[PDB]
């Protein structure tokens, strides 16, 4: 599994249950194609969004949808979403986790990149 | 000052100085207009991006380059650029502040919404 | 002001405001010395804890009481307080600024230290 | 295994190997009483500090020794440790994972809280 998320709710100490998740990857012309797609689980973690094979070089954008996973617990945060780009696959096939920890008003995002 | 930025670099201690800043504005169209840009002080801060006429309701996004930041000191970072969206409201507190915190891995972003 | 201390919130995107702080020095006998305190402002800043002539170089601990300031909202925190340890030095730069973000089951800090 | 610690190096994008963790518990005569200690693995992980039995209701500190990490990566850090100060099992036992994020002159700590 090439490309991992994970999320986390500093308000709650939990995972972040149920927070979709959309990637996008950017085109020859420029433009964000869709990628993939999915949600967090039980555990606040996404596997199986993609397989080394798709998982090309580019660039990508990773959107997690905060806003809505706030809305829903009855908060009204800042940010309409958190979006993480990068490239990847520059120098080889990697293992990507983004981490995500979520407050109303703040984030952070960290990535663990391992080579396999 | 309705909307301003500050960018601290967690390797250094340090303001992130000569950040380069870009705000878009989402238009009807929904795709992003450029709306100010700037590049941070010796103190890491951006003032003037905009005034309050021109500061209305809507969806905005703020760009920091942090990527040109580690290459200019030689470090190795994982994003693009910091990316942080959010919805301008007139109802609550109304001088923003947004906050960034820069590893080469690693950033957080907080909003500060004041009265 | 050689030691100044912010303190923010990420659940209300405000300064966390009346917040007490402890400052410590380690003692020879590596005991907790109370050193300084007081309680951030509404800008959530703490200015006026020390002077250049008394913050001399030595291991120093920042106290902040989170739990407090999250019972006084009505929320359940995760921490008995923030804890900040470090060594003041004379060689680099010498205002140290102590930032802490603090959410419920979360907390942030970082030093800026500048010239 | 109910106290967790996951550290992750936001420098290198990776977990951070061998780091010390000292646990300490609040005793009666309120000192710190030295509780368990161990080193994250290669993983960044840390587990096996305690047992159920053992780890009763009390005020825990869980300190990471962050200074001698970076030290040895040739980093000079701005803190010492980082001290994460919490009640734990004072509503019946949870399972805690003390999560740290650490930058040279920055890190976070975020409680991650279950009930099994
Ligand atoms: C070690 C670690 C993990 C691994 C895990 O939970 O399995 C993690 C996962 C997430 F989804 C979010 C954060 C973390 C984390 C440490 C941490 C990261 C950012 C912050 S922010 C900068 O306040 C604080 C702490
Ligand atoms: C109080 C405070 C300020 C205000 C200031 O210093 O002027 C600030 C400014 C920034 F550009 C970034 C962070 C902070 C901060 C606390 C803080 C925020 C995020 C993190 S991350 C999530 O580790 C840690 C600490």
């Amino acid at each position: 599994c090439p490309l991992m998320v994970k999320v986390l709710d500093a308000v709650r100490g939990s995972p972040a249950i149920n927070v979709a998740v959309h990637v996008f990857r950017k085109a020859a012309d420029d433009t964000w194609e869709p990628f993939a797609s999915g949600k967090t689980s039980e555990s606040g973690e996404l596997h199986g969004l993609t397989t080394e094979e798709e998982f090309v070089e580019g660039i990508y954008k990773v959107e997690i949808d905060t806003k809505s996973y706030w809305k829903a617990l009855g908060i009204s945060p800042f940010h309409e979403h958190a979006e993480v780009v990068f490239t990847a696959n520059d120098s080889g096939p990697r293992r990507y986790t983004i981490a995500a920890l979520l407050s109303p008003y703040s984030y952070s995002t960290t990535a663990v990149v391992t080579n396999p």
